[PDB]
């Protein structure tokens, strides 16, 4: 029983740590592009009103 | 000595498992808030390049 549950405990391990680190990359890509994202969006932003202004004069 | 192995193992991969599965629906979270990020800048390039025709003409 006991060497059952050990190598049950073992696995469950793995694929536990593999799916940890699997979730750290992810949310590290994530982030990155989520920030180069937002900066695209302010300069988007920024671009727009100036040539909305200049448009209306 | 095997029951106290098997069950430190056990309260390990329970740990484990638990963090990985929240930081697993925190990554979600911040797939979408990716997700946004590009709605958001394509419609604001698309703003900006029909602005920027509409003063050409």
């Amino acid at each position: 029983e006991a060497e059952k549950a050990a190598d049950e405990s073992e696995r469950g391990m793995k694929v536990i740590e593999s799916r940890a680190q699997k979730d750290e990359e992810k949310m590290e890509i994530q982030e990155i592009q989520l920030k180069e994202a937002k900066h695209i969006a302010e300069d988007a932003d920024r671009k727009y009103e100036e040539v909305a202004r200049k448009l209306v004069i």
